[PDB]
RNA sequence: AGGACCGAACCGACUAAUGUUGAAAAAUUAGCGGAUGACUUGUGGCUGGGGGUGAAAGGCCAAUCAAACCGGGAGAUAGCU
RNA sequence: GCUCGCCGGAAGACCAAGGGUUCCUGUCCAACGUUAAUCGGGGCAGGGUGAGUCGACCCCUAAGGCGAGGCCGAAAGGCGUAGUCGAUGGGAAACAGGUUAAUAUUCCUGUACUUGGUGUUACUGCGAAGGGGGGACGGAGAAGGCUAUGUUGGCCGGGCGACGGUUGUCCCGGUUUAAGCGUGUAGGCUGGUUUUCCAGGCAAAUCCGGAAAAUCAAGGCUGAGGCGUGAUGACGAGGCACUACGGUGCUGAAGCAACAAAUGCCCUGCUUCCAGGAAAAGCCUCUAAGCAUCAGGUAACAUCAAAUCGUACCCCAAACCGACACAGGUGGUCAGGUAGAGAAUACCAAGGCGCUUGAGAGAACUCGGGUGAAGGAACUAGGCAAAAUGGUGCCGUAACUUCGGGAGAAGGCACGCUGAUAUGUAGGUGAGGUCCCUCGCGGAUGGAGCUGAAAUCAGUCGAAGAUACCAGCUGGCUGCAACUGUUUAUUAAAAACACAGCACUGUGCAAACACGAAAGUGGACGUAUACGGUGUGACGCCUGCCCGGUGCCGGAAGGUUAAUU
RNA sequence: AAUUCCUUGUCGGGUAAGUUCCGACCUGCACGAAUGGCGUAAUGAUGGCCAGGCUGUCUCCACCCGAGACUCAGUGAAAUU
RNA sequence: CUUUAAUGUUUGAUGUUCUAACGUUGACCCGUAAUCCGGGUUGCGGACAGUGUCUGGUGGGUAGUUUGACUGGGGCGGUCU
């Protein structure tokens, strides 16, 4: 659900909340965690190559599957659970054979719901089938860019792929960003929408919630000491020159896709 | 419940006076601000010089920074004292 | 040595880091000490640091480091797999008393405990570089039950007062005792037990997990403290023999209860929230490869080993970092009494210092402070500074407003002491006794005793009763920024910087981008409700006209147009 | 007006008197709508202004308590030249 | 020798298709109790991508420099034969 707090204190008048009690109310299962080390936006020269980043909350890494090639073994889940490395919750599923694993949730499962991976699996949210038997004109999620290495497109919190057509090999789809794509008709695909679309919707209403998400300060540029920044400087809020990067480069408009290896699978690219 | 409140420890450093070959190569006394947090601290580790880092001041990088220190080219050049 | 003075949440006590003999004793006084110096953290000599349980080493691992191969790189060399290192973390074991001029839970006494090795006896399925469980973990809040500690009484011992009174409801001192062993309570978690079956746990599996039936509801685990033992002891205020008043032998009475009570323990818990909260090993189990009248594993006893390094002293300082015996800086632990909300603040105990130049005089003038005639900001750039305000409870509290606030608005009233209501109340705690029992650290009754507010009434003293330290000045208009915060260490705390939110734009994953000659890494083990960049800067009303220029995004006919031919 | 040169613009407010301050006027030398415009409760060791209260801030200083200064003994610098 | 079509060969261009180089930060196997690497099999792309040399454009992102003299101070103006 979704609820704005009361204005009994500075920085707590805007800032809303997306309450959900369906999430556990405990700690996940261990078996599926792992170590995960904030980075600091650093690399292994220790030069920051992205910039703000630095602390947050400690975190633990989720074994989410994003292959779903436990096929012809229906699952049902167990429980909701809250999921920092990405905006999307997960459920707790547990297969017949008495494994367990993570997934994404669509937008209405539920505890105790059935899924069953696979081409002989029904067409519900939440089964995964390769893209050949889905059909034209639904919506899908978690989808494939090549197969046996797990889905890639739309993991966001209420993101999803909507199939729309298909010729032969491969499968033209629509993707959140309005793009055209084509990709394999081979590739596994998973029914409905990711279900956390209220997640658009939280406001932080504070400056020290975006340190918890571990995002440092942004500094502008406009006064920046020359030295530092092409914006520079000067006596005032001058700033008569374009809009440019550091390491000069517009940011208003100059398109910077230098791949040349696909040249096969962009259709509409955008706008 | 709170980047909430009064207020010590603790981190700060707004003003004044003293001190200005000072007790101190930036401190002291009287008051002051914050004080469950974007807080603070210990131990160790990473980022190295036109580079790092920077809630950004051209600030910080061993009391030194509009480009650190050491040694070297080097007895630089100096139509200037 | 007798006094006075100062800290006493330290200016006391115990350590890490660091220093490295500054430690104790004797001797010495040139130099060092901001003076003298018989003294000294000074000089010379000598002595001093005792560990199976503290710590390190060691076992395991984090960020991270090196890196056999290998990838990459003019050379140097760079990254990195397997692996190996790396604490600030995880991992077995000791408490009290006594003692040295200087060392200790290290030595002595007493009482214990732990992990291994070997051997003996009996019963036996033992085994890994594997599997699984566990270890294993966040913030905030809320109480409840306890202890350390403290208070009063009782008891024991002594005392009868330099000056009125002091054989009493009087004064002083003491009433301490551990780990360990057993008890397993307050309370927390959890439904167990037996069998059959299974796409999973890389192979196997009796353990994990999963599934279907049966059967009893009490089963087990965690767990402060209390109680008993440990302890017929030890310690013990004081006495008694040696007694150079330097000290040693023996002896040594009472050693209970009640109340209050922690920020610590039960609590790695309970409750709740979003920012969703380390790893590996040791340890407990599972079997595989393999070995079985073996080896190995288990229970008991006997026995052996538990090495090596460190331990002195200072450690908020005169011993570390600051050139000084420098008003500085420096992390962790212990946390007494009265008043108090309190680790504030004031006076004190334990304990430790009086700050390594003193004396006299009592001028200007400076520094740090007290007070003030009448006036009350006329001083001045400016109420700079100083003065004043200052607390508890009740009454009361405006425009504005994002309806939370503003607000402790402003303002007004009473605060002491004695007695009584009540020989000390409400309330808290709770004994004996009585009764019940699944007979225990139980339950209920019971209300002793202890403890202890607040309120009113009356009376009373004083100039003044929140008498001291401590402890908000308030109100009105308005600019800027929304606010909390942040920055020029060492002249700039601000209207700048950040900021939540908004917007434009890029980016379809071998993402853009950034670091790097490169491999490759971050971005991200993320996937457009996402990441990066730019600008603006909560929120509310809004964000208007112009694409000529620059740049960007696009297109097509033609013209110009490189190497190359 | 944090922008207004002429300028202490005019009028009014408050003051015995107000180049500052508040409220309007508009003749914008030279505001302007995300290098954002107009407002904005609340906050502010922020900038400016007006009151109450209280004050040695002043009229105008006076006395007192201490530490130096001054005298005596001991150790014994400095910049400058 | 003045001329014009299917063909043989020549090469030149556009397009379709294929695989054998190349790529694979796709899956699986082995070295191997190893997310590196290598090899192997397979799959998807496929003569594209990417790299190298030559070359046009762009290029304050980063460097090396210049930016005159006279002058009733200099600058501005003005002048320089």
């Amino acid at each position: 659900a979704v609820v704005k707090c009361k204005p009994t204190s500075p920085g707590r008048r805007h800032v809303v909340k997306v309450v959900n009690p369906e999430l556990h109310k405990g700690k996940p299962f261990a078996p599926l965690l792992e170590k995960n080390s904030k980075s600091g936006g650093r690399n292994n020269n220790g030069r920051i190559t992205t910039r703000h980043i630095g602390g947050g909350h400690k975190q633990a890494y989720r074994i989410v599957d994003f292959k779903r090639n436990k096929d012809g073994i229906p699952a049902v889940v167990e429980r909701l659970e809250y999921d920092p490395n990405r905006s999307a919750n997960i459920a707790l599923v547990l297969y017949k054979d008495g494994e367990r694993r993570y997934i994404l949730a669509p937008k209405g499962l539920k505890a105790g719901d059935q899924i069953q991976s696979g081409v002989d699996a029904a067409i519900k949210p939440g089964n995964t089938l390769p893209m050949r038997n889905i059909p034209v004109g639904s919506t899908v999620h978690n989808v494939e860019m090549k197969p046996g290495k797990g889905g890639q497109l739309a993991r966001s919190a209420g993101t999803y792929v909507q199939i729309v057509a298909r010729d032969g090999a491969y499968v033209t789809l629509r993707l959140r960003s309005g793009e055209m794509r084509k990709v394999e008709a081979d590739c596994r695909a998973t029914l409905g929408e990711v279900g956390n679309a209220e997640h658009m919707l939280r406001v932080l209403g504070k400056a020290g919630a975006a340190r918890w998400r571990g995002v440092r300060p942004t500094v502008r540029g406009t006064a920046m000491n020359p030295v530092d920044h092409p914006h520079g400087g000067g006596e005032g809020r001058n700033f008569g020159k374009h809009p440019v990067t550091p390491w000069g480069v517009q940011t208003k408009g100059k398109k910077t896709r230098s791949n040349k290896r696909t040249d096969k699978f962009i259709v509409r690219r955008r706008s």
